[PDB]
């Protein structure tokens, strides 16, 4: 394990992940609205997902080598897995918070796929101009999210009760500034550029893993935009 | 790229997928209509898949090696992961045309899993005579498929608005051809029998995804029957 | 095949989930209620997927080897396959029996998500010791799941109709005493410690397999639970 010096980086992941879980799930104990339920068990799944994979990658098998550049070069696969299940279960905690429609969380959720996919592709791909062709398409498929939750999303939290309106415009913010930084990382970091160096691209993306997901859940599940409307 | 013949071809269908999309996709611009944007959300994203599929075939990355018959086969698995996702958003829109509960919705789509997954272990399979194994479990699991949408779909077809009764005859007509033709093509191609070498296989393919997803896709998406009845 | 002393114990297997599939398929033909359909699509699905499974192990393409404890050891990495899609089918039946809410029904599939994916990175787990890490965080995934089985559906198929309530007790009593032996069979075999030789470790998972998936379907597709009050 400490032979990779990123792992303090991957240790504090996998910590702040499970504490994330377990208080999630404590402060769920206590409800039996059935609109909250729904709200606690995507946002509790979130960090608990999150937390098996930084272990996987902690204890070294998340972790393969890619050859490209004449150099055998570190990749965490990992990181794929966990964003595959946990970017759509973020996006379906927003579209449930403005009832959107069903047409429109398809799209985003199958967006949302491509995204991730063509990351993995790119991250494992060994003709290292081609990376960068896959990164170009993931964040297209990332810029039509960014554009529903603004031009689709946005309206319809008007038409809504004030604290669901409230709460979702914050967490809208949150998310479109901690998402556009992943493929600022991914590109100055060690799948791409390779000008920032792994154990630094490594803490990065904990601090961003850590508030899109444990921070990100906290303002949602303190919000009373999650209970129906009741007497 | 140009090393493989039959890259012109890989080519083309990248091509043809991706104005594809993007034709649905403005299209789709103007549409408020609940019903009619889970048909475009469904549809455009079929098209959306391939591209990336396609794309990852050309550029070498969805291409592997099977060792069977004494030789090292050219397999291209990309095609099982585009069909995985893309084959059950085709039946949804069917179901969907023709308001089709939801047990016969999840026996279709699991049905249809089973029928590329075997399809899949099949082309992977070392052992020559054990590859057609599979592809008659996966056959039988398309026959299934087959018999619902003609013995379950069509007489719920018929008590519904004339529009959609003929839509969805229309292209329940066009799937049982096209899909039929698959299976064919694996037989006498280069994952089978070997009698079609690998640049023709790859066309017919080809026409057939277009057809299949494409040509699908225009024929639903002017038609009426994906709108509400409304003054 | 004979090469292996398991194989006769993956041919029963294989035999007993088609027999299953088909009587189930056969048995599902005259049945129109819609609620009824949902769990024949369900149920039926269950042992399909799995005799598929079971012949990719006895035909040898569902095994690879791994090293540890200095051995290059045998895994079955086919029954990962299985179990990730057959047991959230299972619960899914029980959850529908007793009308669960939706929020309930996400954390169900995700915990067992959860465990079935830190099953299979224990399996292949080239480090020994981490190997039983990974089995105690899918064991804890495992309490979870029966956890809710009995404090808090139970508690819903009381208020339900008689018949509802009296088979889903039958089918909760069944599902807690079969999955809780896969953990200790797991441990004491080939995957774990060793003690139990893999031809009985395979007689054994065929075993409970037959009986949590075949024998569960029966019980619940004979019973009247699975159709809507009518006259
Ligand atoms: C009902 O709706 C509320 C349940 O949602 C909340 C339910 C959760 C979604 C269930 C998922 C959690 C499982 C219990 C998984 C247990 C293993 C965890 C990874 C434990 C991690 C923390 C600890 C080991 C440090
Ligand atoms: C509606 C939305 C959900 C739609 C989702 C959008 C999606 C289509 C976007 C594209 C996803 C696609 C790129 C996934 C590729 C997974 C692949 C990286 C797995 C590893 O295989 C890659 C190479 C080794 O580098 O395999 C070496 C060769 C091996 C022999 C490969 C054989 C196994 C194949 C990988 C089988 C295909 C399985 C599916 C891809 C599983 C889904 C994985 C997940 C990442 C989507
Ligand atoms: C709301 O419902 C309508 C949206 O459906 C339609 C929405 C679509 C389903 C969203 C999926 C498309 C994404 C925007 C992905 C963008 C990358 C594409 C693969 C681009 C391919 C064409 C071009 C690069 C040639
Ligand atoms: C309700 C419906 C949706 C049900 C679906 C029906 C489905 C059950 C039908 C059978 C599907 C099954 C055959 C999928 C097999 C995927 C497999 C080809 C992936 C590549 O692994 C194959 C060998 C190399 O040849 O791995 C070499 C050895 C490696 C060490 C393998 C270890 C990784 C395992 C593959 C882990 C299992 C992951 C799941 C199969 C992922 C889903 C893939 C998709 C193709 C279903
Ligand atoms: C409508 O709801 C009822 C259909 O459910 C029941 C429908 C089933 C869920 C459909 C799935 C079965 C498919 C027909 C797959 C066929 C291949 C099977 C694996 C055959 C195995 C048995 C035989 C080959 C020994
Ligand atoms: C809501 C719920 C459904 C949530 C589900 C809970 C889930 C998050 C729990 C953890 C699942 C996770 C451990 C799955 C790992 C799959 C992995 C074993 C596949 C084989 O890859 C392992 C190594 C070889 O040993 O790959 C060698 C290196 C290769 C180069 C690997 C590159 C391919 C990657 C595997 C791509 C990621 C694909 C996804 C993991 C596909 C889903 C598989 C399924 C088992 C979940
Ligand atoms: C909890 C994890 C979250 C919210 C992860 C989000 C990840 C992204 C938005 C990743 C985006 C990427 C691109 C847009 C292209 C470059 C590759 C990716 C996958 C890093
Ligand atoms: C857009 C792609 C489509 C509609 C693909 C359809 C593919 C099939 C219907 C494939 C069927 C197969 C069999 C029936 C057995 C042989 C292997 C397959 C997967 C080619
Ligand atoms: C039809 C198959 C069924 C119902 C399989 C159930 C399997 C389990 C409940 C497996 C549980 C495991 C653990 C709890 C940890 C050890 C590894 C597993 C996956 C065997
Ligand atoms: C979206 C955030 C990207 C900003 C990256 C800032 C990295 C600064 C760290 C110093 C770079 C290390 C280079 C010398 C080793
Ligand atoms: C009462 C609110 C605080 C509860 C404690 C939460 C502990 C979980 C770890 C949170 C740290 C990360 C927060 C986002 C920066
Ligand atoms: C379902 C369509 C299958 C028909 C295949 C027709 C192929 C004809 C092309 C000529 C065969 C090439 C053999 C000589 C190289
Ligand atoms: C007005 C209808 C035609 C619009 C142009 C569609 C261009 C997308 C490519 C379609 C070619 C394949 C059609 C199926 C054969
Ligand atoms: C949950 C069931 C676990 C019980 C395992 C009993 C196995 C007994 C078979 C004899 C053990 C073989 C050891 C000598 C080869
Ligand atoms: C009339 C009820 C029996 C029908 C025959 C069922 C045959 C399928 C194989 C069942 C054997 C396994 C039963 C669970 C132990
Ligand atoms: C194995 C991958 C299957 C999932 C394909 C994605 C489409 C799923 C459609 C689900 C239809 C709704 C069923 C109720
Ligand atoms: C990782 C694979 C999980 C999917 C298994 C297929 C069954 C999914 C059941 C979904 C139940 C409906 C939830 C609302
Ligand atoms: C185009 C939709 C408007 C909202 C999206 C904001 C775009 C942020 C740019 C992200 C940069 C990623 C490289
Ligand atoms: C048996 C259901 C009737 C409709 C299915 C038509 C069968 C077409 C045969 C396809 C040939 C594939 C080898
Ligand atoms: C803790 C929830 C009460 C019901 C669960 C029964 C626990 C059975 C123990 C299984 C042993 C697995 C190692
Ligand atoms: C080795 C660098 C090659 C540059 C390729 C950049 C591709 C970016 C595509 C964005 C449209
Ligand atoms: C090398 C050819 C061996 C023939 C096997 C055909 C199997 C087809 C099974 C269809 C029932
Ligand atoms: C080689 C045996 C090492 C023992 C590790 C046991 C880990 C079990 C963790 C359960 C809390
Ligand atoms: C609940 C605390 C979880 C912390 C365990 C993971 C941290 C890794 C320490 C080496
Ligand atoms: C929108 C046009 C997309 C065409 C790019 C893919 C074709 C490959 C050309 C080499
Ligand atoms: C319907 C009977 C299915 C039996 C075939 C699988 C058994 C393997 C025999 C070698
Ligand atoms: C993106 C930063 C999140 C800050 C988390 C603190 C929330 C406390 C209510
Ligand atoms: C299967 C052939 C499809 C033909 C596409 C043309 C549709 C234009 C309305
Ligand atoms: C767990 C044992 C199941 C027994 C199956 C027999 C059911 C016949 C109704
Ligand atoms: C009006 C709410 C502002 C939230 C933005 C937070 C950016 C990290
Ligand atoms: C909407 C604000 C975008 C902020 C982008 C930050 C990228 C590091
Ligand atoms: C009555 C509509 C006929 C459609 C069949 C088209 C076959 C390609
Ligand atoms: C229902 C007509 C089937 C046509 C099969 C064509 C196969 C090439
Ligand atoms: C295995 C075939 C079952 C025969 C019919 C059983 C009575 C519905
Ligand atoms: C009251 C029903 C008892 C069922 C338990 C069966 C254990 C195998
Ligand atoms: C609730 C009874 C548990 C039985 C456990 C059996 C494990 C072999």
């Amino acid at each position: 394990i400490t032979g990779r010096p990123e792992w303090i980086w991957l240790a504090l992941g996998t910590a702040l992940m499970g504490l994330g879980t377990l208080y999630f799930l404590v402060k769920g104990m206590g409800v039996s609205d059935p609109d909250a339920k729904k709200f606690y068990a995507i946002t509790t799944l979130v960090p608990a997902i999150a937390f098996t994979m930084y272990l996987s990658m902690l204890l070294g098998y998340g972790l393969t080598m890619v050859p490209f550049g004449g150099e055998q070069n570190p990749i965490y696969w990992a990181r794929y897995a966990d964003w595959l299940f946990t970017t759509p279960l973020l996006l379906l905690d927003l579209a449930l918070l403005v009832d959107a429609d069903q047409g429109t969380i398809l799209a985003l959720v199958g967006a949302d796929g491509i995204m991730i996919g063509t990351g993995l592709v790119g991250a494992l791909t060994k003709v290292y101009s081609y990376r960068f062709v896959w990164w170009a398409i993931s964040t297209a498929a990332m810029l039509y999210i960014l554009y529903v939750l603004f031009f689709g999303f946005t309206s319809k939290a008007e038409s809504m009760r004030p604290e669901v309106a409230s709460t979702f415009k914050v967490l809208r913010n949150v998310t479109v500034v901690l998402w556009s930084a992943y493929p600022v990382v991914w590109l100055i970091g060690s799948e791409g550029a390779g000008i920032v160096p792994l154990n630094i691209e490594t803490l990065l993306f904990m601090v961003l893993d850590v508030s899109a997901k444990v921070g990100f859940g906290l303002i949602l599940l303190r919000s009373r935009a999650i209970f129906g409307e009741a007497e």
